[PDB]
């Protein structure tokens, strides 16, 4: 009927947080996340916070920063300027997620 | 070096897929929805491999509900226009597991 | 720190679950996972809910239900009738944990 | 079933490695982790086995940052009886994983 949808990341933020607020205005910063598994194979994930996270990693977080991070999934569907149909998937952190600065 | 993971239980969308490498090895595909209600349903990629695939191949049907743990593979493409596409799928091999449910 | 906890498994027997003043609902299981490898080891697992989970819980849990469960631990401390130190390690599933109800 | 537990948290004390009458390692360590609402620190008794412990033993050390995943098992035992007591630990094994955390 329902489901379960959870991830769970600990790896180094890619660039500085990008910040910006909505017109309600309630932050939502991005990120990009590197996780690697070695037998090397590095792993970009596209992490959005949502809420008072989004103020605490726009704040907190840097390039570098290793972060733990608590999310769920969102494939988000797009159009780009050829029209098309482009799809991101995302790990939406808000309310019902967690980080932490590590 | 990191952690990637991610956790789902949901509702297969259409049959497996199966098929088999050189090697004599399993991959079988799936679509996984999860609905959080108050509604909206999220469709995940998920690939199995290795033993967890012939499970997956034999005994998941269209509707059957599972739990399932892996991690977060993003692959990119061209598409046939010029552009560069990217699919980000649930990979489910020996590091992870699956469980029929019901 | 993170403080997690994840299963999946059967309900032991019926849930116990009761208010208090407020009300506000505590619901009590037991949760048995296994891992099969002897031909099978079963865990029991001590899973309190609270909140609108707990309500959730005692109505639509019942001995045998298959069900997932997240929520954290918390270890209790506690002098047994002979004066000695004993702990109940519990998973607390609260508002910042999860549950479903598995099969139909 | 699933049986699965994941802390962030510091180390207690220093980790406590000792040797199998084959020559696996097992160490141990308490990890706690808080939430603050103003706090509660919580105290898990973390238990590494095979690589994973001589890992642990040689790099984790008192208020060392690690990330934990593995499942929980409640052992009985004597000790002093005294009377039957009960532990529920952590077991991080071939089937868990951990990371030292910090940089
Ligand atoms: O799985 C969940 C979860 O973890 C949290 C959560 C919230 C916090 O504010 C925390 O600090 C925290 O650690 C967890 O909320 C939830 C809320 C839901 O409606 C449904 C969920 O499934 C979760
Ligand atoms: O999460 C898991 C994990 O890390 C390992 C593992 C850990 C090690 O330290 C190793 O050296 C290794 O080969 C495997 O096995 C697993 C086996 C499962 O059935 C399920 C899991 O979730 C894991």
């Amino acid at each position: 009927a329902r489901g379960v949808n959870k991830v769970i990341l600990v790896g180094n933020v890619g660039g500085d947080p990008e910040t910006r607020y909505m017109p309600n205005g309630n932050a939502v910063t991005n990120i990009t996340l590197a996780t690697s598994e070695s037998w090397e194979r590095t792993e970009w994930h596209r992490v959005v916070f949502f809420g008072r996270l989004a103020e605490i990693a726009g704040e907190y977080l840097r390039k570098g920063s290793q972060v733990y991070v608590e999310g769920s999934l969102r494939t988000r569907k797009w159009q780009g300027q050829d029209g098309q149909d482009r799809y991101t998937t995302e790990i939406v952190v808000d309310i019902n997620g967690n980080m932490q600065l590590l």
